[PDB]
Protein backbone atom coordinates (compact mmCIF):
# COMPACT_ATOMS: atom_id res chain seq x y z
CA UNK A 1 0.00 0.00 0.00
CA UNK A 2 3.07 2.13 0.90
CA UNK A 3 4.89 -1.08 1.51
CA UNK A 4 6.01 -2.09 -2.11
CA UNK A 5 9.93 -2.04 -1.25
CA UNK A 6 8.99 -4.66 2.07
CA UNK A 7 11.20 -6.99 1.97
CA UNK A 8 11.50 -10.82 3.14
CA UNK A 9 13.42 -13.22 5.34
CA UNK A 10 14.98 -10.97 7.75
CA UNK A 11 17.34 -13.11 9.49
CA UNK A 12 19.36 -14.14 6.53
CA UNK A 13 20.90 -10.54 6.16
CA UNK A 14 20.96 -9.45 9.92
CA UNK A 15 21.68 -11.00 13.01
CA UNK A 16 19.25 -10.38 16.16
CA UNK A 17 20.86 -9.47 19.72
CA UNK A 18 20.13 -8.40 22.93
CA UNK A 19 16.89 -5.61 23.99
CA UNK A 20 17.79 -2.15 24.45
CA UNK A 21 14.31 -0.20 23.87
CA UNK A 22 10.20 -0.85 24.53
CA UNK A 23 6.99 1.43 23.40
CA UNK A 24 3.70 1.29 22.54
CA UNK A 25 4.79 -0.17 18.78
CA UNK A 26 6.54 -3.33 20.43
CA UNK A 27 9.97 -3.86 21.20
CA UNK A 28 13.85 -2.42 19.96
CA UNK A 29 17.05 -4.90 19.43
CA UNK A 30 20.56 -4.87 19.18
CA UNK A 31 21.55 -5.99 15.81
CA UNK A 32 24.36 -7.01 13.33
CA UNK A 33 24.70 -6.08 9.60
CA UNK A 34 26.27 -9.61 8.41
CA UNK A 35 26.88 -7.56 5.15
CA UNK A 36 28.98 -5.33 6.85
CA UNK A 37 29.44 -6.32 10.50
CA UNK A 38 27.89 -3.03 11.04
CA UNK A 39 25.57 -2.51 14.08
CA UNK A 40 21.67 -1.95 13.80
CA UNK A 41 18.75 -1.44 15.63
CA UNK A 42 16.16 -3.53 14.80
CA UNK A 43 12.04 -2.59 16.38
CA UNK A 44 10.06 -5.54 16.20
CA UNK A 45 6.34 -5.13 16.05
CA UNK A 46 3.76 -8.05 16.38
CA UNK A 47 1.55 -7.46 13.73
CA UNK A 48 -1.76 -9.41 15.13
CA UNK A 49 -1.21 -7.97 18.96
CA UNK A 50 -1.03 -4.55 16.78
CA UNK A 51 -4.06 -2.93 15.95
CA UNK A 52 -5.23 0.78 15.16
CA UNK A 53 -1.44 1.95 14.96
CA UNK A 54 -1.03 -0.38 12.52
CA UNK A 55 -2.07 2.55 10.13
CA UNK A 56 0.70 4.34 11.92
CA UNK A 57 3.41 1.68 11.53
CA UNK A 58 3.35 2.02 7.80
CA UNK A 59 3.26 5.78 8.30
CA UNK A 60 6.43 5.60 10.28
CA UNK A 61 8.21 3.41 7.54
CA UNK A 62 6.64 5.21 4.74
CA UNK A 63 8.46 8.52 6.51
CA UNK A 64 12.10 6.55 7.08
CA UNK A 65 12.04 5.20 3.78
CA UNK A 66 11.76 8.87 2.60
CA UNK A 67 15.02 10.06 4.01
CA UNK A 68 18.24 10.66 3.30
CA UNK A 69 20.29 12.54 5.91
CA UNK A 70 23.33 12.00 8.59
CA UNK A 71 20.92 13.66 11.04
CA UNK A 72 18.15 11.10 10.72
CA UNK A 73 18.88 7.88 11.78
CA UNK A 74 19.66 5.53 8.41
CA UNK A 75 16.93 3.42 7.35
CA UNK A 76 17.75 -0.12 6.36
CA UNK A 77 14.65 -1.55 5.36
CA UNK A 78 11.14 -3.52 6.43
CA UNK A 79 11.29 -6.85 6.66
CA UNK A 80 7.86 -9.62 7.54
CA UNK A 81 8.98 -12.98 9.31
CA UNK A 82 5.61 -14.81 10.21
CA UNK A 83 3.57 -12.14 12.47
CA UNK A 84 6.54 -9.65 12.87
CA UNK A 85 7.80 -6.86 10.84
CA UNK A 86 11.20 -6.12 11.20
CA UNK A 87 12.25 -2.39 10.82
CA UNK A 88 15.79 -2.03 11.01
CA UNK A 89 17.29 1.12 11.76
CA UNK A 90 20.88 2.75 12.31
CA UNK A 91 22.42 1.90 15.64
CA UNK A 92 23.74 5.05 17.80
CA UNK A 93 25.61 4.14 21.35
CA UNK A 94 26.15 7.05 22.59
CA UNK A 95 22.39 7.63 24.35
CA UNK A 96 19.79 10.26 23.70
CA UNK A 97 20.39 13.74 24.70
CA UNK A 98 18.26 12.98 27.84
CA UNK A 99 20.36 10.06 28.92
CA UNK A 100 23.21 12.58 28.92
CA UNK A 101 21.07 14.66 31.27
CA UNK A 102 21.16 11.85 33.74
CA UNK A 103 24.50 12.22 35.73
CA UNK A 104 24.03 15.98 35.78
CA UNK A 105 22.98 19.56 33.78
CA UNK A 106 25.43 20.64 30.17
CA UNK A 107 27.18 23.69 29.91
CA UNK A 108 26.12 26.23 27.12
CA UNK A 109 28.29 24.86 24.32
CA UNK A 110 27.34 21.29 24.68
CA UNK A 111 23.56 22.84 24.72
CA UNK A 112 24.44 25.24 21.70
CA UNK A 113 26.38 22.15 20.04
CA UNK A 114 23.28 19.48 20.56
CA UNK A 115 20.48 21.92 19.42
CA UNK A 116 22.85 22.76 16.28
CA UNK A 117 22.73 19.60 15.21
CA UNK A 118 19.16 18.93 16.11
CA UNK A 119 18.41 21.93 13.93
CA UNK A 120 20.42 20.49 10.95
CA UNK A 121 18.33 17.71 11.60
CA UNK A 122 14.90 19.92 11.39
CA UNK A 123 16.09 22.23 8.29
CA UNK A 124 16.40 18.36 6.24
CA UNK A 125 12.88 17.35 7.47
CA UNK A 126 10.97 20.65 6.72
CA UNK A 127 12.78 20.97 3.26
CA UNK A 128 11.09 17.40 2.81
CA UNK A 129 7.94 18.57 3.83
CA UNK A 130 7.98 16.40 6.36
CA UNK A 131 7.21 17.46 10.47
CA UNK A 132 8.44 15.33 12.96
CA UNK A 133 5.84 16.64 16.06
CA UNK A 134 7.85 14.83 18.71
CA UNK A 135 11.02 16.49 19.14
CA UNK A 136 12.07 16.18 22.71
CA UNK A 137 15.69 15.23 24.10
CA UNK A 138 14.76 11.94 24.75
CA UNK A 139 14.48 11.08 20.84
CA UNK A 140 17.90 13.15 19.85
CA UNK A 141 20.14 10.37 19.68
CA UNK A 142 23.81 10.39 19.93
CA UNK A 143 26.67 8.22 18.29
CA UNK A 144 29.32 7.15 20.89
CA UNK A 145 31.64 9.69 19.32
CA UNK A 146 29.06 12.57 19.24
CA UNK A 147 27.20 12.80 16.42
CA UNK A 148 23.61 13.83 16.81
CA UNK A 149 20.51 12.55 15.01
CA UNK A 150 17.19 12.58 15.26
CA UNK A 151 14.77 9.28 15.77
CA UNK A 152 11.64 7.89 16.07
CA UNK A 153 9.03 8.79 13.10
CA UNK A 154 6.19 7.31 15.34
CA UNK A 155 4.05 10.48 14.67
CA UNK A 156 6.12 11.93 12.07
CA UNK A 157 3.63 13.98 9.47
CA UNK A 158 3.77 14.63 5.69
CA UNK A 159 2.49 17.79 4.03
CA UNK A 160 1.50 17.47 0.36
CA UNK A 161 0.20 20.07 -2.46
CA UNK A 162 -3.43 19.11 -1.16
CA UNK A 163 -2.49 19.23 2.51
CA UNK A 164 -0.21 22.14 3.37
CA UNK A 165 -1.42 21.54 6.91
CA UNK A 166 -1.86 19.03 9.55
CA UNK A 167 -4.99 18.54 12.29
CA UNK A 168 -3.73 15.21 13.86
CA UNK A 169 -3.41 15.56 17.76
CA UNK A 170 0.50 13.81 18.34
CA UNK A 171 3.20 14.59 20.16
CA UNK A 172 4.38 14.49 23.79
CA UNK A 173 2.15 16.96 25.80
CA UNK A 174 4.92 18.79 27.66
CA UNK A 175 6.23 19.41 24.16
CA UNK A 176 3.59 20.04 22.03
CA UNK A 177 2.86 23.27 20.52
CA UNK A 178 -0.74 24.98 21.33
CA UNK A 179 -1.98 25.12 17.80
CA UNK A 180 -1.46 21.40 17.74
CA UNK A 181 -3.44 20.54 21.53
CA UNK A 182 -5.89 22.98 19.83
CA UNK A 183 -5.42 20.73 16.88
CA UNK A 184 -5.41 23.76 15.11
CA UNK A 185 -4.11 23.87 10.84
CA UNK A 186 -0.18 23.60 11.58
CA UNK A 187 2.63 22.69 9.70
CA UNK A 188 6.53 22.65 10.22
CA UNK A 189 6.04 25.31 12.87
CA UNK A 190 4.95 23.01 15.40
CA UNK A 191 8.59 21.44 15.54
CA UNK A 192 10.17 24.74 15.98
CA UNK A 193 7.82 25.00 19.34
CA UNK A 194 9.14 21.59 20.41
CA UNK A 195 12.65 22.75 19.56
CA UNK A 196 12.28 25.51 22.18
CA UNK A 197 11.30 23.09 25.01
CA UNK A 198 13.59 20.83 24.21
CA UNK A 199 15.97 24.20 24.68
CA UNK A 200 14.78 24.49 28.59
CA UNK A 201 14.87 20.65 28.88
CA UNK A 202 18.74 20.68 27.69
CA UNK A 203 19.55 23.85 30.07
CA UNK A 204 17.22 23.18 33.02
CA UNK A 205 17.22 18.96 32.74
CA UNK A 206 13.31 18.90 32.47
CA UNK A 207 10.54 20.64 30.09
CA UNK A 208 8.27 23.58 31.74
CA UNK A 209 5.32 21.74 34.00
CA UNK A 210 7.06 18.69 34.12
CA UNK A 211 6.08 17.88 37.63
CA UNK A 212 2.27 18.45 36.55
CA UNK A 213 0.03 15.55 35.29
CA UNK A 214 0.10 15.51 31.84
CA UNK A 215 -3.62 15.96 31.62
CA UNK A 216 -3.57 19.67 32.94
CA UNK A 217 -0.73 20.95 30.32
CA UNK A 218 -3.17 20.33 27.94
CA UNK A 219 -5.18 23.32 29.06
CA UNK A 220 -2.40 25.21 30.51
CA UNK A 221 -0.12 25.10 27.13
CA UNK A 222 -2.64 26.67 24.91
CA UNK A 223 -3.83 29.39 27.95
CA UNK A 224 -1.30 30.14 29.85
CA UNK A 225 1.48 32.97 28.43
CA UNK A 226 4.59 30.95 26.27
CA UNK A 227 7.57 29.33 28.75
CA UNK A 228 10.58 31.17 29.00
CA UNK A 229 14.10 30.10 29.92
CA UNK A 230 14.45 31.21 33.44
CA UNK A 231 17.77 31.44 35.67
CA UNK A 232 21.55 32.28 35.41
CA UNK A 233 21.53 31.39 31.33
CA UNK A 234 23.40 34.22 28.60
CA UNK A 235 21.07 36.25 27.21
CA UNK A 236 21.56 35.00 23.68
CA UNK A 237 20.55 31.10 24.67
CA UNK A 238 17.30 33.25 26.35
CA UNK A 239 16.52 34.98 23.34
CA UNK A 240 16.76 31.45 21.37
CA UNK A 241 14.04 29.82 23.82
CA UNK A 242 11.87 32.97 23.46
CA UNK A 243 12.18 33.26 19.80
CA UNK A 244 11.00 29.47 19.60
CA UNK A 245 8.17 29.93 22.15
CA UNK A 246 5.70 32.02 20.21
CA UNK A 247 2.33 31.59 20.39
CA UNK A 248 1.62 32.51 16.79
CA UNK A 249 3.32 29.71 14.50
CA UNK A 250 4.07 32.16 11.87
CA UNK A 251 6.40 34.21 14.29
CA UNK A 252 8.31 31.69 15.13
CA UNK A 253 12.34 31.88 13.35
CA UNK A 254 12.47 28.62 10.53
CA UNK A 255 15.23 25.51 11.54
CA UNK A 256 17.14 27.62 8.90
CA UNK A 257 17.07 31.00 10.46
CA UNK A 258 18.04 29.45 13.56
CA UNK A 259 20.93 28.14 12.53
CA UNK A 260 22.45 31.60 12.45
CA UNK A 261 21.12 32.62 15.80
CA UNK A 262 23.84 34.27 17.96
CA UNK A 263 23.53 31.33 20.79
CA UNK A 264 24.41 28.70 18.19
CA UNK A 265 26.99 30.77 16.47
CA UNK A 266 28.78 31.85 19.42
CA UNK A 267 28.56 28.64 21.35
CA UNK A 268 28.45 25.41 19.29
CA UNK A 269 31.36 23.45 19.09
CA UNK A 270 32.70 20.34 17.18
CA UNK A 271 30.70 17.83 17.68
CA UNK A 272 33.55 15.38 19.05
CA UNK A 273 33.54 17.47 21.76
CA UNK A 274 30.25 15.60 23.04
CA UNK A 275 31.86 12.49 23.60
CA UNK A 276 33.12 13.86 27.33
CA UNK A 277 29.43 13.39 27.79
CA UNK A 278 29.07 10.52 26.10
CA UNK A 279 31.59 9.22 28.67
CA UNK A 280 30.35 10.96 31.76
CA UNK A 281 26.85 9.18 31.08
CA UNK A 282 28.96 5.55 30.37
CA UNK A 283 30.90 6.09 34.30
CA UNK A 284 27.34 7.18 35.74
CA UNK A 285 25.61 4.17 34.42
CA UNK A 286 28.02 1.85 35.24
CA UNK A 287 27.73 2.90 38.89
CA UNK A 288 23.81 2.80 38.99
CL1 LIG B 1 27.53 4.57 17.61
Amino acid sequence: PGMQNLKADPEELFTKLEKIGKGSFGEVFKGIDNRTQKVVAIKIIDLEEAEDEIEDIQQEITVLSQCDSPYVTKYYGSYLKDTKLWIIMEYLGGGSALDLLEPGPLDETQIATILREILKGLDYLHSEKKIHRDIKAANVLLSEHGEVKLADFGVAGQLTDTQIKRNTFVGTPFWMAPEVIKQSAYDSKADIWSLGITAIELARGEPPHSELHPMKVLFLIPKNNPPTLEGNYSKPLKEFVEACLNKEPSFRPTAKELLKHKFILRNAKKTSYLTELIDRYKRWKAEQ
